[PDB]
């Protein structure tokens, strides 16, 4: 019950070369995937080979792993194929930019959680499914589309010639996958709040140990939420049009909502539209600043997604005072 890739769709992945013009440009926190949908999966590739080295995984496996992940994202106009490679690319933007911290292990695993974290999303907010009253919220009542993901991307690996962790030992696959699974829940935002709060603790009193490995967790989640929001660190022209395509599925669930005579919150309401750049400050101020804060206190060379974050927020206030 998970779609596959065909012979040729994959084939066409290990022939593609990404080409010279791009290999500065990729490795921008900034850089934005949107001109180039054709090269996606091929970026996937590019950036795994780049990390992780030519050898990591068997070329096939990965190109079949890719293209199937790719098949099992629906086209909803935000939480489609575009955002998990863009996440992955925010995430190897991280890795790259942090070499000695993390291992082989998290590495692979981490930008294979970042392409899988929102597999087969149906544009709906988990507040939507549970609140009325999807067959996806009587399976996963608790963080429903994150297990939901998780449970999605195991199943991709399972199937024939797909499992890219063959050649581990029945320990460190069950190491990875434990990464993994860590990593997707960890990208449920109502998570996010605790665990920031409690590295800004942890950081603040001096108390933070890379070698304890639940405070690994803690700074993971936080690279993937991090990742998840990387939408704030573009440029802004780039940011105004991944808000569109945000916005028009925040609105497509508002809509279902009026359809059953319910009125939305605020957020969903297309009728209350020009409210969108005092939320985005809001937004901002709330979820966003914080989060790229605590990072790069945390892993200094993180700091352009803090820069380019507050480059947009006041790209808004000039939305909001009538300036830009
Ligand atoms: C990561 C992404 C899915 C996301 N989660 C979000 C959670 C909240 C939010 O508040 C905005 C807002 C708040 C209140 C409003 C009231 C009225 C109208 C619009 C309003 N807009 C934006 C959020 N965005 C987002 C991030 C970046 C860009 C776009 C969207
Ligand atoms: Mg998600
Ligand atoms: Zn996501």
């Amino acid at each position: 019950h998970m779609s596959i890739c065909t012979s040729e769709e994959w084939q066409g992945l290990m022939q593609f070369t990404l080409p010279v013009r791009l290999c500065k440009e990729i490795e921008l926190f900034h850089f934005d995937i949107g001109p180039f949908e054709n090269m996606w999966p091929g970026i996937f590739v590019y950036m795994v080979h780049r990390s992780c080295g030519t050898s990591c995984f068997e070329l096939e496996k990965l190109c079949r792993f890719i293209m199937s992940v790719k098949k099992n994202y629906r086209r909803v106009p935000y939480h489609n194929w575009k955002h998990a490679v863009t996440v992955a690319h925010c995430m190897y933007a991280i890795l790259q930019n942090n070499h000695t911290l993390f291992t082989d292990l998290e590495r692979k695993g981490l930008l294979i959680a970042c392409l899988c974290h929102d597999l087969d999303h149906r544009g709906f907010s988990n507040s939507y499914l549970q609140k009325f009253d999807h067959p996806l919220a009587a399976l996963y009542s608790t963080s429903t589309m994150e297990q939901h993901h998780f449970s999605q991307t195991v199943s991709i690996l399972q199937l024939e010639g797909h499992n890219i962790f063959s050649t581990l030992s029945s320990s460190e696959y069950e190491q990875v996958l434990e990464i993994i699974r860590k990593a997707i829940i960890a990208t449920d935002l109502a998570l996010y709040f605790g665990n920031r709060k409690q590295l800004e603790e942890m950081y603040q009193t001096g108390s933070l140990n890379l070698n304890n490995q639940s405070h690994r967790d803690r700074v993971i989640g936080l690279m993937m939420t991090a990742c998840d929001l990387c939408s704030v660190t573009k440029l802004w022209p780039v940011t105004k049009l991944t808000a569109n395509d945000i916005y028009a599925e925040f609105w497509a669930e508002g809509d279902e909502m009026k359809k059953l005579g319910i009125q939305p919150i605020p957020m969903m309401d297309r009728d209350k539209k020009d409210e969108v750049p005092q939320g985005q400050l809001g937004f901002y101020n709330a979820v966003a600043i914080p989060c790229y804060t605590t990072l790069t206190q945390i892993l200094p060379p993180t700091e352009p997604l803090l820069k380019a974050c507050r480059d947009n927020l006041s790209q808004w206030e000039k939305v909001i005072r009538g300036e830009e």
